């Protein structure tokens, strides 16, 4: 090819973005990356979103990718610019989010001299990228860009980093540049044999446009109840009777009980992380027993060999794209008419273990769980497409439990790394991906404080995001652990919040606040109906634990369920131990 | 052996080690993996705990605290995102040699390598930006690792170190005695070698005719640094120039002061360096923002060296920075201050240097820090604000500490402020981290409760970490935040104006209402736009008790000059010229379609 000859490395970058079908780029300029910013000045090949902090660009790109299905592209400078995107990269690495991060670097002749704004970005990002590299020459630039996008979007999607020395991007190109089938059958037999099967679905099913469809097909065909992980929410319609909801540490008791009593667990695009399995040795006993008798066990539809048999020994492993392999064994699955025995047990659990919690009473404070339920309906009553992002903590768990998920790619949350401050920037990026959607960020006060500077970025990008802050004036998830395992010793978990409404107004947004239950319903209406970016602060009760809960050495079936009397005794104890402070 | 810790948890042992290491302040943010340690320091009276809204804030606060106190900054954050959030501050401290010990919680040892919840390979991530790091494998070695961390961070060239703390290690109870040495916090040939290099250095200095002391941060790493630097300067009549990180080490009120050298340094300083026959480098690393085109650096010193009558003497503590950028004739290893003390008696007292000084005074009159001053109806000039604030702050009689963001405002603060006291300028130089200003100011205020702490910030820099505004309120640190608002990434637009034909690619951001932001955060907000209101607002600013933010609307697209860039030598600098600034303005309006 000789179409690039005569162009600078930066101009080649501009063209390559076009070839990769990039329509949006998130970044912050800086000295080392100036040659690239000059070549993309007023570019019409893609839109550009400017944050206030590189961490924002990073999280914005993640939200964008998770909502659009396309890799998020980041463009920052060297030194601090690159170190500032490490968290987003580690975050995208843990959740398998496709992201291509371009970092400006000092001239190749300055590298290794402790140069101005120089960092060993390739070394620093090594553990949090599927692959990274430093471009040495302009003739090598197109190849590295093409490899970066390919790697980031194949296998298990993930982040990649391309280091761009200033002299390389300023340089002008002169010279023209140049068994599974067996596993599928063995897996189908086991399924046809299962008496109490359960579908354990994860983020993997959402990595293919036809994932949700085939999942439903297999579920309806063989009548198999489906439970999903935090990252799997949205892949299955929770309206369907076969829905077990979310499993794990803070999952539905029914979901966890089903998994513990199942003779066959079909793992689809899930990695059995420690937030799901509970005590690994106590995980899926019935499945282990069934496997011992050659009448069940665990089937794993995983794309990455290294996640196979990593946490728990499986009986059958189907390597490759889950959606693809499911479509292949569909014809090898005997249609199941009914499962009265299995379904009877599950329905009994449902009625027995619902998402119970201390509901409001005359004069009491608004309850966080209630806000989620109400907001879920109101948002749905708009008919608009809905995408929800969140921060990290109790509010995140409650948003997961009390919202009714039915559409894929509508829940964007930080799971593996659990990065506080993810909500706002991720929502902004998601809004850019789906301009027509009603993007809502269900945030916590502590999380919000982390990246609240991006509020002005929302206004500058023209993203009418709705920011909901469940303010319990505490780092709730940590405080819950201190209450439960640390004799109510709240060590540095209560920060001083700024006036959120005045903050919103200062940032150029509309601010709303709710204190009384009598105003919640109306405020929620106005919130979702407001045109443009808006922030709604809802004062919710404090020291409210997320239940059920499976922690420590407890098995998924040994969960701590809600009990009104226990909460009351806990409140009295908390008061006595904190001197009536909490 | 030592059995005094038997029965204690790792967290409790940690708490105990802090007081043994003389730690009076800890900056941190709690999280799951680090809970055992947080439970152990709950209500501890061994030290004041400072809580930010973001771990990056904790890191920068710790740096500002260290730079102002001379003590290592201690950070305590959780695993995963908590640790990755402090990578910038560590890389920042690594670049500027700031002593800091970062403690990051970690998942249980049995969960490491399983892609556990909130797990990150922090020792791998931080290896290139710490002097040393380690992951404590058992509670038995916790005291050992803590002592090694503080020792390493505070010796040689100070820097950051990271200690990874697995949750099971900190929650574990020590059930085995441990070596007493691990719990408790020279060569005759080398000394004679150093003295020999000192005698060689003295000999070279005694024959110099046009000497120049090039002083950096190293001189401030010792309490007697400034004093000895002054004694040597007076004894041998040697003019003194400092790097950005050396500002405050030499009284700029002294006639022998040359001010700052480098890319944006005083022309006199740069000219003195280009014509000196001897350059006595004291605690400076010849970085690329100082030397200009290296092959054009100190030509007269290179010539004197070739003739065996001069060259470069380097007082450096780290072997890594000896003969790294330029060939030096005599390297004096070790603490600069200490070595200057040993060398003093070998220095011949000098009556005077008429010719040398006359030449320098000639350059001073010809090349002052000139710029376009205000005119009727024009916006306030950033340089003018600095000069006015400098005098208002100095006249208070209080001890003043200045922190900054990164950019033009940073350079103008360095040039136009009158530096006289050590450890009063706290700025990010090597890595140049925008957003450093506020958190660093809070940290410095904590270190020096009686000091008037001022953060001279840029609008873009301030936006990076403005969430720490509420932290200042919660911490009780009455920091004075000054925002020189030009509504642009000034330092970048300056480069775009000079080398990219005024093409401002994504360097203009939409700012929030700073005064309303300040008040929303819980502090007093002030704004000034008119020239005649500047004096009164600055007075109100520094006189306000409590944290306060003052936004000053300043002119836009104003370049920082002098400027040495590209392949230019320190003497081939661009100087301020009113006609040129006018022509540039005209060219800019046309090229940007009147937008800028
Ligand atoms: C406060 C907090 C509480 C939490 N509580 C819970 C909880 O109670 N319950 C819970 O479920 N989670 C919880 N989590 C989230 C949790 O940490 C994990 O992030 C999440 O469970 C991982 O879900 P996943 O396995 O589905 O997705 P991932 O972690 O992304 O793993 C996906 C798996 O699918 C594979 N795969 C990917 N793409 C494909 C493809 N195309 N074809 C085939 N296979 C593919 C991957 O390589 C991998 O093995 C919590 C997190 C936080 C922050
Ligand atoms: C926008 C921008 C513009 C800049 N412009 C300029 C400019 O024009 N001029 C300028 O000077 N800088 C400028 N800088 C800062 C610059 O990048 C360097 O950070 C600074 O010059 C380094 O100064 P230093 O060498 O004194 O300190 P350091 O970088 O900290 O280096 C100190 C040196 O002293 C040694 N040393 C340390 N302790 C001791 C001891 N006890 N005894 C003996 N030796 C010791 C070290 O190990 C090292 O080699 C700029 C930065 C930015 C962000
Ligand atoms: C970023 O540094 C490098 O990449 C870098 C690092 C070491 C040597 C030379 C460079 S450079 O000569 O090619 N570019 C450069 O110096 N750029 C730059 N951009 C801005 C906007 N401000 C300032 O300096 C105040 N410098
Ligand atoms: C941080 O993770 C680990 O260190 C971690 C990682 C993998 C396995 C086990 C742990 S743990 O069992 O020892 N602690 C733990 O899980 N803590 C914790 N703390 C809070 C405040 N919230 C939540 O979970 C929602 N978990
Ligand atoms: C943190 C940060 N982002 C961008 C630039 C240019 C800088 N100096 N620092
Ligand atoms: C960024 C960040 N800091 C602290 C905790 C606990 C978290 N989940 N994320
Ligand atoms: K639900
Ligand atoms: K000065
Ligand atoms: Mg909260
Ligand atoms: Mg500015």
């Amino acid at each position: 090819d000789t179409s690039f000859v005569g162009l600078t490395g930066g101009q080649i970058f501009n063209e390559m973005m076009s070839r990769q079908n990039v329509d949006t780029v998130f970044g912050y300029p800086g000295g080392a990356i100036l040659p690239v910013y000059d070549a993309i000045h007023n570019s019409d090949k893609f839109n550009f979103v400017l944050p206030k902090h590189e961490q924002g660009a990073g999280h914005m790109a993640e939200g964008y990718a998770r909502a659009s299905g396309k890799p998020g592209v980041v463009l920052v400078t060297s030194g601090p610019g690159a170190t500032n995107v490490v968290t987003p990269m580690a975050d995208a690495f843990a959740d398998g989010i496709p992201m291509v991060v371009f970092t400006g670097q000092v001239p190749t002749s300055a590298i290794g001299t402790d140069a101005f704004q120089e960092a060993d970005v390739v070394g620093i990002s090594r553990s949090c990228t599927k692959w990274n590299v430093m471009v040495k020459s302009v003739e090598e630039l197109p190849l590295r860009i093409n490899e970066a996008f390919e790697i980031a979007t194949s296998g298990r999607p993930g982040p990649v980093l391309v280091d761009l020395p200033k002299d390389v991007t300023a340089a002008i190109l002169r010279n023209p540049i140049p068994f599974v089938m067996q596993s599928i059958n063995k897996a189908a037999d086991l399924i046809n044999l299962a008496k109490k099967p359960v579908l354990y679905v994860g983020a993997g099913i959402l990595n293919h446009a036809d994932g949700p469809r085939l999942l439903k097909e297999l579920s309806d065909r063989a009548q198999i109840p489906v439970t999903t992980t935090l990252q799997g929410l949205g892949s299955f319609d929770q309206e369907d009777p076969k829905s077990l909801d979310m499993l794990g540490m803070h999952g539905c008791a029914t979901a966890n009980l089903a998994v513990q009593n199942a003779d066959l667990i079909i793992a689809v695009g899930a990695r059995f992380d420690d937030r799901v399995t509970g005590n690994i040795s106590k995980f899926a006993p019935e499945a282990r027993r069934a496997a011992a008798e050659g009448r069940g066990g665990i089937i794993h539809f995983e794309v990455s060999p290294k996640n196979i048999n990593k946490v728990v020994q499986t009986q059958i492993a189907v390597e490759g794209d889950a959606t693809t392999n499911l479509g292949k064994m569909m014809s090898k699955i005997f249609p199941v008419k009914e499962r009265s025995e299995w379904f009877a047990q599950i329905n009994k659990w449902k009625k027995e273990y619902p998402y119970a919690y201390m509901e409001e009473t005359p004069g009491s404070k608004i309850k966080p769980q209630t806000v989620i339920k109400k907001l879920s309906k109101v948002a749905n009553d708009t008919g608009r497409h809905v995408i929800v992002t969140t921060g990290v903590g109790q509010h995140q768990m409650w948003a997961a439990q009390h919202w009714t998920w039915r559409n894929p790619h509508t829940f964007i949350t930080s799971g593996g790394l659990g990065t506080m401050g993810y909500g706002l920037p991720a929502a902004i990026g998601a809004q850019v991906a789906k301009p027509e959607s009603l993007v809502i960020d269900i945030d916590g006060d502590a999380s919000f404080n982390m990246t609240l500077t991006e509020l002005s970025s929302a206004v500058q990008a023209g993203t009418p995001v709705k920011i909901l802050i469940l303010n319990n004036e505490e780092q709730g998830m940590v405080t819950q652990w201190q209450s439960l395992f640390y004799e109510h010793r709240y060590s540095h978990t209560h920060q001083l919040n700024p006036d959120f409404i005045k903050l919103a107004e200062a940032m150029g947004l509309k601010g709303l606040r709710v204190k009384k239950q009598e105003e919640l319903d109306a405020k929620l209406k106005e919130f979702v109906s407001t045109k443009g970016p808006v922030l709604l602060e809802v004062e919710v009760d404090k020291k409210v634990p997320v239940l059920p809960m499976v922690a420590g050495g407890s098995g998924l079936d040994e969960f701590i369920n809600f009990d009104p009397e226990v909460e009351r005794q806990q409140t009295e104890l908390r008061h006595k131990r904190t001197g009536g402070k909490h």
